């Protein structure tokens, strides 16, 4: 059962640019509301020396507001969970890659993350921190290969004017099988609410609600 009111603990080890490091984070949220926050604290290899906004995205689909006739695989996917993997091209070559694995223990969630961050250019805005957040985007839902899709245009705001873009591709899979819905659309958005001066401590928040194609 997924109560109104959830927790979570999230767990990251990742690499950037050969760059090795973990972060820790617990939040929580309203699953059915669609909206949740976290606090997230880098606990090996800080302070990181490239864009915090390649990670935000990465730190929770089981907190999307759903209509009642769109049925909610990853909800109902619990309390097995499900696992997901994520590819996001960025327009300079940079690339990231993400396997997640979720699962419910004692009444909450709990995130186990793996991240990848390959052929970001040493001038560029992620290895230079010259990101802003991101905007409100819309992700693509659609069922394909016995499991959930997802299709984003992120975009990242630049200190100095501009943007900063990277499609993304996302494959949601229940650990058993669970009822696929038809396409849709998932429109979020993400805030950074506050971060310490070398982001080793983050907060964020965010809003994600499912609406028909």
């Amino acid at each position: 059962i997924i109560k109104e009111f959830m927790r979570f603990k999230t767990h990251m080890e990742g690499s950037v640019n050969g760059h090795e490091f973990e972060i820790e984070g617990e939040g929580e949220g309203r699953p059915y509301e669609g909206t949740q926050t976290a606090k997230l604290k880098v606990t090996k290899g800080g302070p990181l020396p490239f864009a915090w906004d390649i990670l935000s995205h990465q730190f929770s689909k089981a907190y999307v507001k759903h209509p009642a006739d769109i049925p909610d695989y990853l909800k109902l996917s619990f309390p097995e969970g499900f696992k997901w993997e994520r590819v996001m091209n960025f327009e300079d070559g940079g690339v990231v890659t993400v396997t997640q694995d979720s699962s419910l223990q004692d009444g909450e969630f709990i995130y186990k993350v793996k991240l990848h961050g390959t052929n970001f250019p040493s001038d560029g805005p992620v290895m230079q921190k010259k990101t802003m957040g991101s905007e409100a985007s819309s992700e693509r839902m659609y069922p394909e290969d016995g499991a959930l899709k997802g299709e984003i245009k992120l975009r990242l705001k630049l200190k100095d004017g501009g943007h900063y873009d990277a499609e993304v591709k996302t494959t949601y899979k229940a650990k058993k099988p669970v009822q696929l819905p038809g396409a849709y659309n998932a429109n979020y958005k993400l805030d950074i609410t506050s971060h310490n001066e070398d982001y080793t401590i983050v907060e964020q928040y965010e809003r994600c609600e499912g609406r028909h194609s």
